[PDB]
DNA sequence: GCACCGAAGGTGCGTATTCTTG
């Protein structure tokens, strides 16, 4: 799956609480980003701050509205492809996601676009570079094992005057869809040649075979709290509204415990087994 | 494309929609 949201001012704390970590991008590159992520420096990025001795981003920015810091897309990955990884402990599986997002995001970076006014006249330009902060996780609100990858794309892109403009937002929007295979695609191609058995259903989706449904929805109890909210409701899941669908992206919640997390892995181990999981 | 940002011109706005649920 791909997760988007478009990151604002009201979400920097949030945006920041995203700290395993990479800089990717021909717009990180160019600012001298390289390896892992600095908490300090990822913020100040996020505010416009980039350094290196130029102004402050979006200051033509109206009042009013929002100051938009980014745009955040969540490789999310599925669940027999996050129990491999993380409950039996394969580090290939971790691998093999990153680069499905990574060669997925090089397909963002491609349809990177910002405006030049000149004489009055508003132009579209292609820039084809970006500035992304990457973050791996590995749980999710229920704390089952979820891999998801945060690809903070930073509201900026250089042209080719060699300013920092803001970046123009829609044909990286639009093509979230495209976007979700590619990262389906490219993760399925990895897994197959890894010598895993892949099993399919629903969009392009797929499962790990000897990884059923069976044994899926024990480690989607965030999902059973889902179709539980539109249940009570009297609604279907599939027949549903933008919004309204968005109606348990809170209201299923829990408590962010902070939980050890040695001792859950091995509570995943468990409670894998009890399913009669094997991980072959 | 507009209407307000701010010092020239540049900007959010809106866009989005799988499931495993950010």
């Amino acid at each position: 799956m791909l997760s988007h949201m478009v990151l604002t001012r009201q979400d920097i704390g949030r945006a920041a609480s995203y700290y395993a970590s990479e800089w990717q991008g021909k717009g990180a590159e160019e600012l001298g980003l390289s390896g892992e992520v600095d908490s300090k420096r990822f913020r100040e990025l996020l505010a416009g701050n980039i350094g290196e001795g130029h102004r402050i981003m979006r200051s033509a920015t109206r009042q009013d509205s929002k100051e938009r810091i980014g745009l955040d897309l969540t490789f999310s990955a599925p669940k027999s492809v996050s129990l491999q990884a993380l409950v039996a402990g394969d580090a290939e599986i971790i691998k093999a996601h990153d680069r499905a997002v990574a060669r997925t995001l090089e397909q963002a970076e491609a349809r990177a676009q910002a405006r030049q006014k000149i004489q009055g006249k508003t132009r579209i330009e292609t820039t084809g570079n970006l500035v992304i902060g990457k973050f791996r996780h590995e749980t999710s609100r229920e704390r089952d094992p979820q891999l998801h990858t945060h690809a903070v794309i930073l509201n900026m892109t250089k042209r080719s005057d060699g300013q920092w403009r803001a970046l123009k937002n829609d044909e990286i929007v639009k093509a979230t869809r495209y976007l979700g295979a590619v990262y389906n695609a490219e993760l399925a191609h990895e897994l197959q040649k890894l010598g895993y058995q892949l099993r399919y259903g629903k969009d392009g989706n797929f499962d790990l075979a000897h990884i059923d449904r069976q044994q899926i929805e024990g480690f989607s109890k965030r999902t059973e709290q889902i179709a539980e909210w539109y249940a009570a409701r009297g609604l279907d899941p599939n027949s549903v509204s933008l919004e309204q669908k968005q109606a348990a992206k809170v209201l299923s919640r829990a408590k962010k415990t902070s939980v050890d997390r040695e001792a859950l892995r091995a509570e995943w181990q468990a409670t894998a087994k009890e399913l009669g999981i094997d991980f072959s």
